[PDB]
């Protein structure tokens, strides 16, 4: 691509079995930790990141509980959307 308008993460999780972990663990809608040699970083998936969307689903005002649902409902090609709390809160400050 050409245009590119660098702003919001986003990663892509790699999920070919259900019954396989994730790595990165979520805490009210925000990484904290990730596991080392997993998908999530293959993906693109950094702790300290809020969630806003993930698999096409804006979550930003979604608690962590659906949250949790929603992902994993999301198998194989999952995309979660990933961005700063400091930039996201600061852009919907004003």
């Amino acid at each position: 691509g050409s245009s590119g308008s660098s702003g919001v993460t986003t990663a892509i999780i790699h999920r070919p079995h259900a019954r396989e972990q994730l790595g990165f663990c979520v805490e009210d809608g925000i990484i904290c930790s990730l596991l080392r040699g997993g998908i999530a970083e293959r993906g693109g998936i950094r702790v300290g990141h809020r969630i806003i969307e993930i698999n096409g689903q804006s979550v930003v005002a979604t608690p962590h509980a659906r949250i949790i649902e929603l992902l994993t409902e999301a198998y194989g090609e999952v995309h979660i959307k990933t961005m700063p709390a400091a930039t996201y809160r600061l852009l919907t400050g004003q």
